[PDB]
C-alpha cells in the first residue's frame, strides 16, 4: 500500500488495514442480502450526542460518544435490512487511528479494546465471506500469515 479509496470485494484471509484521518464513516460494506456494515471514527472527548452519518447513501442518526480524553474511538455498526436500525459493536480506543478488518472462516475479525493493548475478536452472527468494502480512506493489505504485523500497526502505528 497505500491503496487509494475504492470499492472492492476483498479476499478471505486478508487483513485490510485502514488509515483514516477524519471522524465519520471510514469504511462500509455489504453482501446485499442480510448485512450492511460500517466502522465509524469519533474524535477524542465527545460526550453523548446524536450524530448524522451518510451510510450507504442514507442520512442516519446514531447516538454516539467517546469518553476518552486522549484517544480516538472506532465503533462498528450493523443493520440487517435496507431499512433496518443500526446497532453498535466492538469499540476500539486508538492512538494510531488505524483499524483492521478480515473476512475468514465466515467470520469478520477486528481489533478491540484500547491501544497499545488492543486484541483481535470477531463477529459470527452470519457468514460474512462475501461482504464487499467501500473504503473512504487509504488502506493496506496484510495476509493472515503476517497478522502479527497487523496487530503491531494497530497498537503502535506504521
Ligand atoms: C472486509 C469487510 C469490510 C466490511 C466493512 C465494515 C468493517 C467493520 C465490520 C463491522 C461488523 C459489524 C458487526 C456485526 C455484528 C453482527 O451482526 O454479528
Amino acid at each position: 500500500g497505500p491503496y487509494q479509496p475504492t470499492t472492492v470485494n476483498p479476499p478471505t484471509s486478508y487483513w485490510i488495514l485502514l488509515a483514516p484521518t477524519i471522524e465519520g464513516v471510514i469504511v462500509q460494506g455489504t453482501n446485499n442480502t442480510d448485512r450492511w456494515l460500517a466502522t465509524i471514527l469519533i474524535e477524542p472527548n465527545v460526550q453523548a450526542t446524536d450524530r448524522i452519518y451518510n451510510l450507504f447513501g442514507q442520512q442516519v442518526t446514531l447516538s454516539v460518544e467517546n469518553t476518552s480524553q486522549t484517544q480516538w474511538k472506532f465503533i462498528d455498526v450493523s443493520k440487517t435490512t435496507p431499512t433496518g436500525n443500526y446497532t453498535q459493536h466492538g469499540p476500539l480506543f486508538s492512538t494510531p487511528k488505524l483499524y483492521a478488518v478480515m473476512k475468514f472462516s465466515g467470520r469478520i475479525y477486528t481489533y478491540n479494546g484500547t491501544t497499545p493493548n488492543a486484541t483481535t475478536g470477531y463477529y459470527s452472527t452470519t457468514n460474512y465471506d462475501t461482504v464487499n468494502m467501500t473504503s473512504f480512506c487509504d488502506f493496506y493489505l496484510i495476509p493472515r500469515n503476517q497478522e502479527e504485523k497487523c496487530a503491531e500497526y494497530i497498537n503502535h502505528g506504521l
